[PDB]
């Protein structure tokens, strides 16, 4: 299956209600013969999915809502892919949207940062450097909630959230929406001469009991989901990755868990610049959750919009040079569920 | 794809929390090599900032690595969840899907005119009953008789919220909810869970000697607000979903139907919209007994929503459990004679979305 067109809007403190966010992101996608709408949304208003199809003048088109909290967008893409491949649908619109304006995760993130620094002798600044890189990338992203470059000192001086992690290292609460149109491979070239194919998806959960999680430097759901995705995609190399960096430390851990770097060496890739926009393997060229902001149900879909734009050479100043294959990770809770999607310019 | 095993709880006002309802319904199903869990649930969003319901479920059930997600289409959630499971199987994304429908409820639509009003589903049903009686000259008793039939069926269902026979007189003397419809004609607020295990057809006989195949599914939305341009006697989403299901299923005949009878009048209207009876004739089938348990076309042999109760996210899955039991000749006193092909209808709101599933003893 392939993504053939997309919609995105600016994330942040938005004037629009949930329905108008959806109308904005899908305005240009209703020209196609959409035959299922999958809504990725966690917090909604009742019957959001039917309210949406009526609001869009798609009154008869069937819809449903997929919720996997912060992993909703990836799960929704999986459902869309399966609807297409099973031939239940031919042209699926996936819209992720959240309106947020109208043992906690931050706490677990600081526990991981402490344990990672302890086990691997990683300097504190390697974790903060992730926010420097991501704020730089986000400053190039006209849709990002935060578009402000920061130095290491500014990150490390920003207000404490959960010792040692500071404000600039966490994703903000955000409103926003993102959308993709997906079709089977046999249909893809009728829509565009450059479709972005889904090569493989992997999905996994892991124990949600904080007390039962084996440690805090690995996310076994991300490991498993990645393993499944790469197996199905039949590749072993990617050109960029959009990760689920609710805190900076998570980008590091996830970069290891998807298979890019050995466990405890992800921080070295950060300091080396391997993961910067002009590095061998850019991570979060969008700015990541760090700078994009994180409208819960939208994020997993926004990552697919990023992969589509990057592979098509349409990402402008944020362009990953010669990007042909990419990866996204959508994650619920502290690794409670993970979906990894691999995209490419070939099926 | 086929349903190869099921689970069901008693519906009612339950003291158990949602986790223990899910543990109960799946306790005999965890032995299978489940590789995706789909949770059908509409109102349990309390964990949305911490752990998340579908992930809390796989953890509670010790299915730690198995992926899961929640499908919400309000009262139509169970049918939508079954469609998602079918597609995951047919696309080969999954090989054995567990669908759990669950709701723990115990503890609306906009109306425009060519000003806004918010209306409850029970108030909409009464508007339909008045218009249906006016347009088709249907006697009031025909609408009440649906609740007699369903309470009789429900009294034979050990899982039903309500297991008490009522007379026509008792129905017509029960408290007015929204004139003219009365308490005994509406579904109660219920807690409960239901579950199915589904696999591809090529795998079905590996799991059971008597698989119950999904012959086709049809899905449609319809306008999510009510205007004075609606006829109040047809549910166009049900019409469209049923058309699609029968087209795909390639049958023209069913042996029984499980419908979404939030109010008695809806059973009548839906029996027409699925194609059994002409518009305005459904009431005649009730009075003739065609739709009773021994009739030519039993509707709601389970007791329907009227007597089962209606745990929002569980209902659409419970209807699949009913179809499975009926087609396997396992429904006991509620058994539909020589049942081989069946239908269920899972409906959101006042017809905002509908999923129609056709089941059979053959692929
Ligand atoms: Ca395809």
């Amino acid at each position: 299956v392939a993504i053939v067109d997309v919609g995105i809007t600016k994330f942040g403190k938005r004037k629009e209600n949930i329905f108008d966010l959806v109308k904005e992101v899908t305005e240009k996608l209703l020209k196609y013969d959409i035959d299922y709408v999958i809504v990725s949304n966690s917090y909604s208003t009742s019957g959001l999915s039917s309210l949406i199809t009526t609001y869009l003048n798609l009154d008869y088109v069937p819809s449903l809502r997929v919720d996997n909290t912060s992993g909703s967008g990836g799960s929704a893409i999986l459902v869309a892919k399966s609807l297409l491949e099973s031939k239940e649908a031919n042209t699926v619109l996936v819209v992720g949207v959240e309106k947020m304006s109208e043992a906690s995760l931050p706490s677990l993130a600081s526990i991981s940062a402490i344990e990672y620094m302890r086990k691997f002798n990683a300097p504190r600044e390697s974790i903060a450097q992730v926010a420097v890189k991501n704020h730089y990338n986000g400053s190039l992203n006209p849709f990002a909630h935060i578009q402000k470059r920061v130095t290491l000192e500014e990150v490390l001086n920003s207000p404490v959230i959960s010792e040692p992690l500071r404000l600039y290292e966490y994703t903000p609460i955000s409103d926003g929406a993102a959308a993709v149109v997906m079709v089977r491979n046999e249909d893809a070239l009728s829509y565009t001469s450059k479709p972005v194919y889904i090569k493989g998806i992997g999905s996994s959960n892991y124990t949600a009991y904080v007390s039962e999680k084996e440690d805090f430097v690995t996310l076994p759901a991300v490991v498993e989901a990645s393993r499944k995705a790469f197996k199905k995609a039949k590749v072993e190399r990617i050109d960029f990755a959009e990760l689920h960096d609710m805190a900076t430390i998570l980008e590091i851990i996830q970069s290891e868990d998807i298979g890019l770097f050995k466990k405890g060496e992800g921080w070295k890739a950060v300091m080396e610049g391997l993961t910067s926009l002009d590095g061998e393997i850019p991570i979060n060229p969008s700015g990541g959750l760090n700078s994009k902001g994180h409208p819960i149900g939208a994020s997993g879909v926004a990552q697919a919009v990023e992969a589509f734009s990057q592979i098509r050479n349409e990402a402008g100043n944020r362009q990953v040079k010669n990007a042909r294959v990419g990866l996204s990770l959508s994650m619920a809770g502290y690794g409670n569920s993970a979906t990894v999607i691999i995209y490419g310019d070939e099926p």
